[PDB]
């Protein structure tokens, strides 16, 4: 039966990890269809002043190809 | 002296990463004894609609065998 | 152009992942200068009673050497 | 001269590993062109009753961009 | 919500890879309950004469703890 | 705030590593927009006679989705 | 044929690496049966004063399930 | 006691994974002696038309040196 | 006898990989002493226009502590 | 609460692994303070004649920053 | 059809990465036959004065056994 | 200048890790020439009764080809 595609995206947020991945999954939902699962590959961030100003979570999203 | 066992559990939460690991550690605490440390091995999730509905954190938990 | 040094630090917090990394980055900012980016290498923790009492996030922080 | 794109797909089959990858490569062949090589990244599966009902092989497929 | 345990088992078979994992999953199903997914970690084997006499596939099996 | 996509490309050159990645980035720039960073994942090549005739560098390219 | 379970243990010793793994295998031998092979995953330790006071070797032990 | 050498071979087959490794092991058995164990390192393949025409399993074979 | 320290630095150059590492090693040579070996951990870069404007090679440098 | 720094050192000894790491930890203890834990990253060595004359164990040492 | 052997060599050069691998492939072509592909495993080097005097690229070369 | 070959051997010993590698390096020195360095890839062992009877250290040995 089924075939899936896995794209790598990195979501950003000034607020934290969960927010960063949700942004990435929201932006994927706009353009792709049948989002099933994801996997966090990596957590990074930008430092401004002496503080984190962007959390950057890169993520693999699995979705059904029809 | 002592010997430790490491078990692999994956906790689930609709709320996020810290809640998902806490759930895993709570469930381990009911059945095992002398939980000492843990390590996150992996963060994954399920997507429903175009949103994350389950954060799935898999974790290794170390505990003393007596 | 520029050369950067990457140091490995692990931040601690009784509250969670983002707080743990912020602590690490705060302490780095006191002593180093020109902090540019970071990467999370590893999330660990201590368990007291049957609950997490310390989140330990180890992180690599990149900063410009002048 | 040539530049290649690598896409990550996961093929499914109730029958086994080879069949799962063939399904993934068939579905890629429908939409893409000049498939040259593949690499198995990962073998997973779903368990129903106490038996495997889906073999899930994830695969990287390299193809020529023209 | 839910919590899963992941155990590592290595199944054996003189016939090949799918049979080896099925054996492992069968033996897990006898003793454990609510087997949900698995992941192949590793494929090894024993060589007798100049031929493979045992396929050894080590696998991670996830199951719901209730 | 922002969201990035990461695509995997492998560039080719009969001259060497830098040229191979530049080709890949050139070809990505024709079709994609807002290329921000890249990472080398892997260096391979084809041998013809007893000499390298193609350097194949596979690379991950990050770019802003708008 | 045979199906094996692999458990992860970490043995401790104030003396060194071999002693640490032997303690882990001894404690496994008390409770499990048909220990066949082991693999070292990791060597760690505790530092007291400015000296190692515990060698911590984590180890995967494979054993036959009957 | 003994000392072993591990050589890396990749076997090929138009039929599948088990056949590919058997070929590699057969060819090793012709030239080497006392083949004891193997480990799969990697599964790759060539695509011709839109179909797999070669399965290429690379494998590490351990054998006793006398 | 001798004990070594390994620091992680990332060198930059608009020209390529070797120049980037040389810059890192030059800047290490100014401040440290007895540089013995290095290892490349990682090759990254910045893209400006549709072209690489900085090669970023991160490197581990080993040097004798006396 | 607390923040730790992890430094990478490689200790040497003509005698063996434990001696090598002890030398590394001794040299760290002279200069740094509040050494808490270590992890072995890697074991290497130099061969002179047809024998090992230096054991080189590289190690990560964690210590409290105050 | 076929069977390949992979050997691991490390080529050296005072000039850089491409030269180092070419040396390794040249020396392999003298003694082996039917060199098909290679893969860079690792880039290291020796530092003399405060400068790189040898680039050491270790490489895996695949060649047809007939 | 120079070119090195890396071979993978696994040394055995009922006594421990250092002895097992020394055996591997001794057996390599009988047949090969100009052994320069080695790296430990892996520590395994056989369990007899409830005790380790063979320590199996696999090692990569680098030697000059002339
Ligand atoms: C090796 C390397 C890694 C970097 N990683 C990141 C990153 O993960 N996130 C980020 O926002 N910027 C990253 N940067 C950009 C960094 O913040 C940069 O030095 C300044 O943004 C421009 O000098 C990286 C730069 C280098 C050289
Ligand atoms: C390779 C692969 C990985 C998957 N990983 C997950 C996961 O991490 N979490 C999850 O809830 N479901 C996972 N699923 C199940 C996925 O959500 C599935 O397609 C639907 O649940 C049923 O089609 C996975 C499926 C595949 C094929
Ligand atoms: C292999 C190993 C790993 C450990 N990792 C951690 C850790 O990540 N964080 C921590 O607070 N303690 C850690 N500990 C210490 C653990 O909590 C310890 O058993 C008690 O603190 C003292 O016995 C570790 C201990 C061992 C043996
Ligand atoms: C960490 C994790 C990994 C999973 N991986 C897979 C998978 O690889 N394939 C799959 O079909 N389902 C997967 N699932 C879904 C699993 O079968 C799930 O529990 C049920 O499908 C719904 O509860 C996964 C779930 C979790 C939590
Ligand atoms: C490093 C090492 C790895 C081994 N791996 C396996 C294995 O994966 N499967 C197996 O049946 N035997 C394995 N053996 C045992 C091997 O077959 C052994 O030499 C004979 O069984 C007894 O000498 C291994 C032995 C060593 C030293
Ligand atoms: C395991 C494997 C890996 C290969 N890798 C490459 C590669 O990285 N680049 C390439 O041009 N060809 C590669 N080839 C193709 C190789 O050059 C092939 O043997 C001839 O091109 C056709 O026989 C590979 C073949 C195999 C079996
Ligand atoms: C990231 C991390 C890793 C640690 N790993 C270990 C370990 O491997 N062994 C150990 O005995 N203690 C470990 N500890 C505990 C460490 O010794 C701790 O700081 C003191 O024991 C209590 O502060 C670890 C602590 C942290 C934060
Ligand atoms: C990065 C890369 C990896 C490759 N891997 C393989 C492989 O695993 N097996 C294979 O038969 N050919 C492989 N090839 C060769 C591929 O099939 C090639 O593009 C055509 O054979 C000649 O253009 C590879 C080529 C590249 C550039
Ligand atoms: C996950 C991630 C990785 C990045 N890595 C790098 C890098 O390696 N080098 C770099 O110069 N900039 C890097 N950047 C910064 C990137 O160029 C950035 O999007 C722009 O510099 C500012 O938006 C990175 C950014 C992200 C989100
Ligand atoms: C890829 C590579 C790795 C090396 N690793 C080591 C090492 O781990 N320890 C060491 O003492 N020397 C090492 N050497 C140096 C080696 O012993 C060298 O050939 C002689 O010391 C000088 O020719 C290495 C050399 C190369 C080319
Ligand atoms: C952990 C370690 C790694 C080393 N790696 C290398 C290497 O990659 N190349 C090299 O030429 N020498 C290497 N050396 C040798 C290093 O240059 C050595 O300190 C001097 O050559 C003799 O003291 C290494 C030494 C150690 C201890
Ligand atoms: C996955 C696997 C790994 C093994 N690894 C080893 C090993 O590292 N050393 C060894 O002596 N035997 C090893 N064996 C052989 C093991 O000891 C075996 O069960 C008995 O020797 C014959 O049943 C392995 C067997 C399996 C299935
Ligand atoms: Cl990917
Ligand atoms: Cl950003
Ligand atoms: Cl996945
Ligand atoms: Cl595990
Ligand atoms: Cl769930
Ligand atoms: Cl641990
Ligand atoms: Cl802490
Ligand atoms: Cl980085
Ligand atoms: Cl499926
Ligand atoms: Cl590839
Ligand atoms: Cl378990
Ligand atoms: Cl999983
Ligand atoms: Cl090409
Ligand atoms: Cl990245
Ligand atoms: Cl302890
Ligand atoms: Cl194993
Ligand atoms: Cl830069
Ligand atoms: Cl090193
Ligand atoms: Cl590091
Ligand atoms: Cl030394
Ligand atoms: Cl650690
Ligand atoms: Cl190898
Ligand atoms: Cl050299
Ligand atoms: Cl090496």
């Amino acid at each position: 039966d089924h075939v899936y595609k896995i794209v790598e995206l990195t979501g950003s947020s000034p607020n934290g990890i969960e927010e960063a991945v949700n942004n990435a999954i929201a932006r994927a939902g706009e353009t792709l269809r049948h989002l099933r699962w994801f996997e966090v590959v990596d957590t990074r961030g930008h430092i401004e002043g002496g503080r984190v100003n962007h959390w950057q979570v890169t993520v693999k999203v699995g979705f059904t190809l029809e």
